[PDB]
């Protein structure tokens, strides 16, 4: 399926023992309205604790979204390896609940934290 | 002088009176002769008060650096007309000697406050 990218950034605070969640940009998403476009926003938080959660703001009428936010989960380092951050993409809408674009998961065991890096990933379904 | 490009945007927080400074990611700047890249970082302030200031992390060899930050400045609205938001992004010296990559400036005249873009803008030489 052809849903879309996203561009993230993960890095872990190991004075205050939090990790940081860059939320940067999509791309390429779905218009899930008429006339071509989409209200983007992205939920994002870890499995297995739904719990603590955050969403972006809504952008409207965009199919290329320049969040520009961060996020801080308060994680113990050493419990943060059995975690996996979800990244969840919608189309906010007023008259009805909002449509699933798609997510990507990334298992915090396979994140190297000695340098921050950007990635893009490609939106998959649920 | 193809001096590269910066990403950011503009907003105000009508509800603590605060302007909002995204300073998302540059672009393109230009590759240095012997060495071929940059350890860019920009600073922000408002003009006419250089004392209240922000600075972006510092990228490591890279011509294009995606920041994602937020900065925050306290200033009343009615206070905002006649002011000059400056980003000016810099190769970055251990020792303190930074030198400037391209500057550009933003008078709060020119913005219109009722609706939050972001906007790319050539860097300008010093
Ligand atoms: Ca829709
Ligand atoms: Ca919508
Ligand atoms: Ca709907």
């Amino acid at each position: 399926e052809k849903l879309g990218k996203l561009q993230y950034s993960l890095d872990y605070d190991f004075q205050n023992n939090q990790l940081l969640v860059g939320i940067i940009q999509a791309a390429e998403l779905p218009a899930l309205d008429m006339g071509g476009t989409s209200d983007p926003f992205v939920k994002v938080f870890l499995l297995p604790d739904k719990k603590k959660k955050f969403e972006t703001k809504v952008h409207r009428k965009t199919l290329n979204p320049v969040f520009n936010e961060q996020f801080t989960f308060k994680v113990p380092y050493s419990e943060l390896g059995g975690k996996t951050l979800v990244m969840a993409v919608y189309d906010f809408d007023r008259f009805s609940k909002h449509d699933i674009i798609g997510e990507f998961k990334v298992p915090m065991n396979t994140v190297d934290f000695g340098h921050v890096t950007e990635e893009w990933r490609d939106l998959q379904s649920a």
